[PDB]
């Protein structure tokens, strides 16, 4: 009885398996725009991925990862809260079955239609694994997506999805960059959470832009085609899989703007 998004097995569950799921600093959260703070101290936000290298998109029965070569100094982000350097390792999304919700965080409580979250560690720490044992180990950039207009960059995403319909497929998935997924601006809130997902782990500082960036109607449809089951198990459509506004506890997000 693994965790999942289900009745069974969703959100309200994973305490149980995962008690930090009742921590002091859980993600996503609600971000009310009034009571957010512009900090002054934070330096500018830095995205460079100009030399990013993704290696393979996988279904991992949650929803779907581009995977990066992180071997190298290459997509970092820096600047901001951020203190050092941090490395993209992958990106992956959390969507809804219906337009009206999908996204994580939430603005005011407005509820986007999906959230693009772009995973990094701090290089100081070496490696993924050693990153997440410690409370400033990774940077999630978060990015709400509203339906509209075709967001060109993701294409790519959309049209290789139907390689990894169900859980446990993966295909090669070179040369794909994400700076087509970013919005114009850079104006991002930020405060100390955890991963949305199991383990659920508190080594994460959220960075999550104000600006929305659109994807049509079409685009986010065959998300919703992907399947949370694996090859030849009852079908069972990959949506909603996202966890919703946890406590702020005692916590203050941040302005950078
Ligand atoms: C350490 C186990 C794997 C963690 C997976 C991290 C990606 C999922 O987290 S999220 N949604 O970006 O906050
Ligand atoms: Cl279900
Ligand atoms: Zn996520």
């Amino acid at each position: 009885h693994h965790w999942g998004y289900g009745k069974h097995n969703g959100p309200e569950h994973w305490h149980k398996d995962f008690p930090i799921a009742k921590g002091e600093r859980q993600s996503p959260v609600d971000i009310d725009t009034h009571t957010a703070k512009y900090d002054p101290s934070l330096k500018p936000l830095s995205v460079s991925y100009d030399q990013a290298t993704s290696l393979r998109i996988l279904n991992n029965g949650h929803a779907f990862n581009v995977e990066f070569d992180d071997s190298q100094d290459k997509a970092v982000l820096k600047g901001g809260p951020l203190d050092g350097t941090y490395r993209l390792i992958q990106f992956h999304f959390h969507w809804g079955s219906l337009d009206g919700q999908g996204s994580e965080h939430t603005v005011d409580k407005k509820k986007y239609a999906a959230e693009l979250h772009l995973v990094h560690w701090n290089t100081k720490y070496g490696d993924f694994g050693k990153a997440v044992q410690q409370p400033d180990g990774l940077a999630v950039l978060g990015i709400f997506l509203k339906v509209g207009s075709a967001k060109p960059g993701l294409q790519k995403v959309v049209d290789v999805l139907d390689s990894i319909k169900t859980k446990g497929k993966s295909a090669d998935f070179t040369n794909f960059d994400p700076r087509g997924l970013l919005p114009e601006s850079l104006d991002y809130w930020t405060y100390p959470g955890s991963l949305t997902t199991p383990p659920l782990l508190e080594c994460v500082t959220w960075i999550v832009l104000k600006e929305p960036i659109s994807v049509s109607s079409e685009q986010v449809l065959k998300f919703r085609k992907l399947n949370f089951n694996g090859e030849g198990e009852p079908e069972e459509l990959m949506v909603d899989n996202w966890r919703p506004a946890q406590p702020l506890k005692n916590r203050q997000i941040k302005a950078s703007f």
